[PDB]
């Protein structure tokens, strides 16, 4: 059986990555991606929103035949599905109100309330910190009401993506906030398959590589980081 449509899970409330146009149109640089590795393939893609934490067991159950969600590849998620080369690198953020002056990093966090999207790193890395030094940490499937409750002041941090922070302080000019402990790398993101689906793996893997060598990917990057 040749599947002609490609069955995408993801979440849109990642600028730049995957989020709603005015017209609530799926954009961004995971929706381009997808795009493109569909047209690889010679097949359609079909995107499943969905809130973060439940992706990994959508594709579990099979409900979804990819993941392109700006997923870091990581150890614990290898044991549950399988990943692409990376496609992406990014880091971490910590956006803070401007006349915020503690906060510098994720150490810095003792005895504040901060917001983290459920299922993320940035969840688990707030929750290694906050051991004992006494963190409040809240969390949000729709990062755009993580955020929120950073401009209402219901939190005094919130954590992400390093790029997704930057759209979200760029989306609120008036909001008086501001990016600290920003890294650069450490959270290379994959496209997932279901556990065992080689064949599909290695399409996409090809896929990928193709596009880094004939400009496809290139093209991508530069609109949307250019
Ligand atoms: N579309 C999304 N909301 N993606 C969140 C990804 C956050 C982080 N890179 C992770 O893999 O946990």
């Amino acid at each position: 059986h040749m599947r002609g449509t490609l069955r995408v899970g993801t979440e849109a409330t990642f600028p730049p990555f995957g989020f709603k146009d005015e017209n609530g149109k799926l954009v961004g640089f995971d929706i381009d991606l997808a795009k493109a590795i569909a047209k690889k393939l010679g097949v359609k893609v079909e995107f499943k929103p969905m809130d973060f934490d439940g992706i990994i067991p959508a594709l579990q159950s099979g409900k979804i035949d990819v993941v392109i969600a700006g997923m870091t590849i990581t150890e614990e998620r290898k044991k549950q599905v399988d990943f692409s080369d990376p496609y992406f690198e990014a880091g971490q953020a910590i956006v803070v109100k401007k006349g915020n002056d503690s906060i510098k990093s994720l150490e810095d966090l003792k005895g504040k309330k901060v917001g983290v999207q459920l299922g993320s790193t940035s969840e688990q890395h707030v929750k290694k910190v906050a051991k004992d030094a006494g963190v409040k940490v809240k969390k949000f499937d729709n990062f755009s009401e993580a955020f929120q409750e950073l401009k209402s002041g219901r939190v005094d941090a919130v954590v992400t993506d390093n790029a997704v922070a930057l759209a979200y302080v760029k989306q609120n000019p008036n909001a008086g906030v501001k990016i600290v402990g920003e890294t650069f790398s450490g959270e290379p993101y994959g496209i997932a398959v279901r556990k065992g689906n080689s064949e599909l793996l290695e399409k996409i893997n090809k896929a990928l590589e193709e596009m880094k060598k004939d400009g496809t990917y290139d093209k991508i990057y530069e609109k949307w980081f250019g």
